[PDB]
């Protein structure tokens, strides 16, 4: 009745032992890279299924069962993956379950989102009724509204209770507190994480001191109310007459040097008026973007920006020559440090001498991209002479394998390094060595990334920044870095706006854009704006009746605090 | 803690619902071609592992989990195929447990016996140390002697308590015995099976009237010991220094119209002895065949026999266009009786014309294949005109639509086609259609019309029939009928010669050959050699010491029977 796993060591896993309890909702938790990914499905999921389809760095995995994942790696339609062939009767019930009554049997399975990709599959998976099954969840909480989440959760235990066992890595509040059996992974992330911090019932992880996630749980830590709520400076953009797919012919004022959240439960027309509508319309106005916007009359306002962003989880570069120190630049101020040592001169040595892009100083062997590792660098990028030029007694190579926090001490006596360094350590990357190839970046790594290299740019407060559910990934502790640095870019003025789900960041918004009631036909309205208090009193607003309580439980936990 | 089958309509089910416990050791017996092996691997075992692989003709299956079986469906190694580069440590262990640790690991997998295959397929799956999995097993008792009986049950019980349910085909006594489950199917074969007759504990199977398999477990019926045993008649084939294998130089004589079973443990020497030994040298000498013979110094006596011929269940032709009627030459009896009508005489229909292999009374759309089913013929595979010709109101497709059974019946007034539609009842085939295409007959099938074939042919006495284990696929009920048969060749003075574990055989032998003492470079010597009764008393022969007690249960059947 239990799965033992005994020396797991993929990727930042250090060498660890684990009881899992079968039969029982599991709950795997910790920082975005902690390593709960690596021993959820790099190496239970993945032993599991490769035992039953005969018919992993691991010691040994005593009591698996076969294991069905279930996350976003899986033109056809929701009618053909689904095998159904608006929301035979049996599996249309199954896709309501999983909160997707909303689609069309119709669509286009690749303009579904990752979170509605990961939902079919549950539903499909569902329907199989099979027992003695493992089922690995990645996240099932991406893109459903705290409405939905009571749920989600009771079609989880139905699973559980048919007689399977499941393992959901999860970030969320309640599927923890709901959990039979909650592991806490991780002191920190990659190098910092990949052990048991704490395991137990979901009660006794908050009472353990050492949790991360239990002093979250507990109270103990939270992410506070603000003060004040930023009020419009006078600039503001406006969507005129939006009526692509389901919203109905919708008007909205969107205030700039603002952080705005635009809510809504699924299919309620967020992604539509945010992705297909604002975002494409802008992007072709501002800079000549081919994409076609969705129906709309107008935008006005656009005089006050020069550009519109969208910051997503798509990869940093293509390359290996690509890493976090050539995105945020900080790897050529680098080059001109090593450009200055006394025997960088002494050699003749100029900054193009350190760059493993151009023939010279790079490892010719595998044009400077360090790959199996070449032979001839083993994965250092330059040759031999450029390796002997050391600055405080590391060379370039050993540079670039330092950790965003130790390049951070290294680098002290550099300003300019440090600024770009202190970026990449506030995004929550102090963890991250500076080389890290770009190829082997996780989604909510390269959202980092980028969020840094934009918080040290120089700002006009012309910028619009866009995110779709840039919570995607994150623990409550990761979440708090992410509105730390949001709420900064908003301080020059420029605008931040989110399509959100995620309360924590939800009560922290100037302003709040709440489409709805429900979704697909019965959405697609403007159902409130305003502060998050405003939007918190309105009654017929699924995402205020959520968020009223949220707003007064953090509100009563700085009170108790200022009790010192 | 039930898998439910509702409406179970594979081959000859007849719309089944039927409960197995999960977690249990279930084992379905019946006839061959009761329908057990519809209901065990197309239904059960092909719905749970189509389930599991997304990620049969049946209503609905509950609580189904992802299934494996374990069969001889799955150049190559027993190394390669258990992965393991005489019987790294943990895979041994598992070949010794099948009993197979007289392999070598060079052994090539293309030379193992289909029992050995089988077995070695168990090893790999256990290995697997997966719990909440359905096993589906095809007679796992294949090529194993009853002293490996208890082991093999022990195996089969440490995999249902590891976490698993065994789904078990059998027909073996003390399999059954040790079931926590018997379904007992069909009362019949074909048309005459697909139905529960009986389900429930060995015991309470035992305790119902109904069921034939609880009435030879309980005693009411049995398989007699013979009153005398045959005798030689001074006719003797000799092997002279057998030295394939593991076989140490061995010298043995083998009495003529005689039944003979050359037993022993697995790995003894008995399929050397027999297929690669007697068998290729008889073949070379008596029919110039092309196989190499293994290594011996001679074989003496061949001025005895005109032919060998070797029984085995391989198919009894390729094409739709052969089929029992055709085998036995009970299809040119019933064309003659065609062509002997009023009807036929005023056509000019010859006997020709009833034929399915010549142009003019076939369909010509497909050649007189009936095959999708024809669109011309249906399947019937004559012509229109061929098919108005009637015999007793019956056209010649309606005759090859007709059970053995049947037809018997309706050719009453035809000594000719009656005696060899007697054959094939009495091998136990009653219940097949004449026509039924080789291509879609069993192996047990297959075999058992080659035996009738047999059994109709003129005898000289100067044949010498070999079958390797013939009970492979048959209730104890089959093996009587089995056993009449080839006793009544026997009669001719022909000679049998079978290599068998099966004690229901070896105790109704005339003369048994006994090789070991063990497997392996422990075999391949001759332990014993003489009648059932003489064997039963050597102590060193395993074989003796499991067949004393059943010839002792078996005369007190009789004992108390005759108590009438
Ligand atoms: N490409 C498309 N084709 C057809 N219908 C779509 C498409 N994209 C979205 N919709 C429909 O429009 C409605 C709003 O969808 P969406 O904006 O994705 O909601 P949200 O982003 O709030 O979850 C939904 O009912 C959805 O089924
Ligand atoms: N083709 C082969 N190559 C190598 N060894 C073999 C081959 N066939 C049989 N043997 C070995 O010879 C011994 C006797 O095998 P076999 O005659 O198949 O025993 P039985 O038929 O009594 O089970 C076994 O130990 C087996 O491993
Ligand atoms: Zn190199
Ligand atoms: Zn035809």
């Amino acid at each position: 009745d239990k799965i033992i796993v005994k020396g797991a060591r993929a990727h930042n896993l250090k060498n660890i032992d684990v009881e899992i309890p079968r039969g029982k909702l599991v709950v795997l938790t910790g920082l975005s890279g902690s390593g709960k990914s690596s021993l959820a499905f790099d190496t239970i999921y993945a032993e599991g299924q490769r035992r039953y389809v005969e018919s992993p760095d691991v010691d040994a995995i005593e009591g698996l069962s076969p294991a069905i994942s279930i996350d976003q790696k899986t033109r056809s339609t929701v009618g053909t993956v689904t095998e159904i062939y608006s929301v035979i009767r049996d599996r249309l019930g199954f896709l309501q379950n999983v909160g997707l009554d909303y689609l069309t049997l119709s669509r286009s399975a690749g303009t579904l989102s990752g979170g509605e990709a990961q939902r079919i599959r549950l539903a499909t998976q569902i329907g199989s009724r099979l027992t003695g099954v493992l089922y690995v969840l990645d996240e099932p909480s991406i893109g459903l509204h705290q409405r939905d989440n009571d749920r989600l959760i009771a079609t989880l235990k139905s699973m559980r209770d048919l007689g399977n066992t499941l393992i959901v890595v999860e970030h969320d509040e309640d599927t923890m507190l709901a959990a039979d059996y909650l592991i806490d992974i991780g002191p920190g992330a990659g190098i910092h994480g990949g052990e048991v911090v704490a395991a137990g019932t979901p009660e006794e992880v908050m009472n353990d001191p050492n949790s991360l996630t239990g002093q979250y749980l507990s109270g103990k830590k939270f992410i506070p109310i603000p003060a004040e709520r930023r009020r419009p400076d006078g600039r503001w953009l406006e969507v005129v007459g939006a009526r692509e797919h389901n919203l109905k012919n919708v008007s909205v004022k969107i205030p700039l040097g603002t952080f705005v959240a635009v809510t809504g439960v699924s299919g309620s027309g967020k992604s539509t008026l945010v992705n297909e509508v604002l975002y494409k319309a802008l992007a072709q106005k501002l800079h000549r973007a081919k994409a076609k916007p969705g129906e709309h009359r107008d935008i006005r306002g656009l005089e006050h920006l020069d550009k519109v962003i969208d910051i997503d989880q798509s990869p940093i570069g293509r390359t290996p020559r690509s890493n976090p120190a050539t995105y945020t630049g900080v790897f050529d101020d680098i080059r001109d440090v090593f450009a200055s040592t006394n025997e960088a001169k002494v050699r003749g040595y100029k900054k193009g001498r350190f760059s493993f892009n151009v023939k010279g100083g790079r490892c010719e062997a595998c044009h400077g991209d360090g790959i199996v590792p070449c032979e001839v660098c083993h994965g250092k990028r330059y040759n031999r002479e450029t390796l002997e030029v050391t600055y405080k007694g590391k060379n370039i190579a050993e540079v670039l394998d330092m950790t965003v926090e130790d390049a951070l001490d290294f680098f002290a006596s550099i300003p300019k390094i440090k600024r770009k360094l202190e970026t990449l350590y506030d995004v929550g990357l102090g963890y991250m060595k500076l080389g890290q190839p770009a190829t082997t970046l996780s989604g909510g790594e390269a959202q980092r990334v980028k969020l840094a290299a934009e918080l040290h740019r120089r700002s006009n407060g012309r910028t619009l920044y866009i995110l779709d559910e840039p919570t995607t990934g994150l623990h409550v502790d990761d979440i708090a870095r992410l509105l730390d640095v949001l709420h900064r870019l908003v301080d020059n003025g420029d605008t931040v706006l989110v399509i959100e789900h995620n309360l924590d960041v939800i009560k922290t918004a100037d302003y709040i854009i709440d489409l709805g009631p429900e979704g697909g036909d019965r959405g697609g309205q403007i159902v409130a704006v305003g502060t998050p208090e405003e939007v918190a009193e309105v009654k017929e607003s699924h995402t205020g009746r959520y968020l009223k309580p949220i707003l007064e439980r953090d509100r009563a936990r700085m009170q108790a605090r200022y009790e010192a």
